[PDB]
């Protein structure tokens, strides 16, 4: 439930350009532009790298109740970019790579700190 709206929310799998028109399309396609959300960042690559953050073979304990991933992932950060609070959403695109902070419930993850990407 929470996972699965974590997924949708927070992890692309697999995806091509992550160009600013990346973030405009996929903003919307997950449901994340009614109110336009000031930056949101997706995870990408292998699902189960990412449930293995809720583990040790993944994660460390990190600040309150959270974890941090012990590998890097492939991440895209979109900011909103002029201060549309209602579609059309506006994105600017930042790709990364590094690890990730999330919070755990019944070993998968169900939220992501945004505040590591700035």
């Amino acid at each position: 439930s929470r996972y699965t709206h974590f997924l949708t929310q927070r992890y692309d799998a697999k995806p091509q350009g992550r160009d600013d028109r990346y973030c405009e399309s996929i903003m919307r396609r997950r449901g994340l532009t009614s109110p336009c959300k000031d930056i949101n960042t997706f995870i990408h690559g292998n699902k189960r790298s990412i449930k293995a953050i809720c583990e040790n073979k993944n994660g460390n304990p990190h600040r309150e109740n959270l974890r941090i991933s012990k590998s890097s992932f492939q991440v895209t950060t979109c900011k909103l970019h002029g201060g549309s609070p209602w579609p059309p959403c506006q994105y600017r695109a930042t790709a990364g790579f590094r690890n990730v902070v999330v919070a755990c419930e019944n070993g998968l993850p169900v939220h992501l700190d945004q505040s590591i990407f700035r």
